[PDB]
């Protein structure tokens, strides 16, 4: 292999965003075992699974666990586990709560250990603060991955990685412009791994099938690289994905190429993304039929 991980993200439990609760089925769904093993079947040993912490513990972030919920998520969570590959914990949620930004590390505390012990000796799941923190201040945020990685730990989820997000979405390409006070993170165990995210179109959004140039991928990661290396810090891309054309192929080539070479920062990838209602979508991962599935998989398969 080039990397210790690769795999991809497994959406579904997070859509309709907009209705909260929501109902399983109409507004959302789980990610499909089936499915997931032919990418286990693949050479894939990671998997991201986004949820909503509103769906998780409804009303405050101090609450119970919505049991329905937490069992449709759970399952596919022991399915990743129990085949001996990592299933990343990931609140899918930019920092907000109710579309409140979160400001109370002790409640954001309170919702990790309430969550991090219904996996306390799953040693395969890794846990992932939140995912893309933005428009919120830096000190807040650095603070609320220290208060997801407190509540971990006191709820004795003691052996599992966490992954830490920073701001701006976390991305790679802006790491140094807002996310150098990460470096003041601590972890009793010391299994912090900085989660960045990656795409190579204009804005960065990745909602488009274009990238800007075969080479704005690897451009797009040196930065947040160096970070790595100067201050001694592990690194996994979290989300990354191009178009079905040659440029953007080329673009990811070069990039996980770029992050191959710096394994020794750079624990791997995971692909945006997998999931059982993808359907037509640019960058659909999920067998049989998803358009990077066909395109990427190919690709991605000489890494692991
Ligand atoms: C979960 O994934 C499996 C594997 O892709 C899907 O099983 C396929 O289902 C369609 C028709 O329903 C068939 O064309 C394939 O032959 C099936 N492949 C199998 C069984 O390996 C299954 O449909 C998916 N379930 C969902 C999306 O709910």
């Amino acid at each position: 292999s080039s990397f210790e991980w690769f795999g991809s993200n497994e959406s579904g439990a997070e859509f309709g965003s907009g209705n909260i609760p929501g109902v399983e089925g109409t507004d959302y769904t789980f990610p499909n075992t089936t499915a997931i093993q032919i990418l286990i079947d693949a050479g894939m040993n990671i998997f991201r699974v986004p949820f909503l912490m509103e769906r998780m513990i409804p009303t405050e972030m101090t609450g119970s666990l919505d049991t329905a919920y937490f069992e449709g998520y759970s399952e596919v969570i022991n399915y990743i586990t129990g085949k001996g590959a990592h299933a990343v914990v990931d609140p899918h949620n930019f920092g907000r709560y109710y579309g409140t930004p979160i400001s109370s590390t002790s409640d954001f505390q309170t919702f990790w250990s309430t969550l991090a012990s219904q996996f306390k000796s799953n040693d395969l799941v890794i846990f992932d603060t939140n995912n893309e923190y933005h428009d919120m201040d830096e000190s807040v945020v650095v603070a609320l991955n220290q208060a997801a990685i407190d509540g971990i730990r006191d709820a004795g989820a003691t052996t599992q990685y966490i992954f830490v997000e920073g701001n701006a979405y976390s991305g790679a390409w802006t790491w140094t412009t807002y996310n150098t006070a990460m470096v003041n993170l601590t972890d009793p165990s010391d299994l912090i791994v900085y989660e960045m995210h990656q795409y190579l179109d204009s804005d960065g959004s990745g909602t488009s099938d274009q990238c800007v140039s075969s080479t704005v991928g690897q451009e797009r990661v040196v930065d947040a690289t160096t970070w790595l290396q100067s201050n001694g810090k592990l690194g996994i891309l979290g989300e990354f994905a191009g178009g079905a054309n040659s440029v953007c192929e080329e673009a990811v080539e070069g990039m996980l190429d770029y992050l191959a070479e710096n394994s020794d920062v750079w624990l791997g990838a995971s692909w945006w993304s997998a999931g059982p209602w993808w359907q037509d979508y640019i960058y659909s991962m999920e067998p049989p039929n998803g358009i990077a599935y066909e395109s990427y998989l190919p690709i991605l398969e000489t890494y692991f």
